[PDB]
């Protein structure tokens, strides 16, 4: 159900709701859990085996 994506046009309305949820995620997590700094969890691989281009 819900096939109306032309007459209503919710684009500017969607960019306001999504901006509040995404900002509250970065503030609660503390930049991917940064307790110590350069230890085991922060300096593990390349983003949990993700950005492994050069390594």
């Amino acid at each position: 159900k819900g096939l109306r994506r032309d007459l209503d046009a919710s684009r500017e309305a969607k960019k306001q709701l999504e901006a509040e949820q995404q900002k509250l995620e970065e503030q609660n997590k503390i930049s991917e859990a940064s307790r110590k700094g350069l230890r085991r969890d922060l300096d593990a691989s390349r983003e949990a085996k993700k950005q492994v281009e050069k390594a």
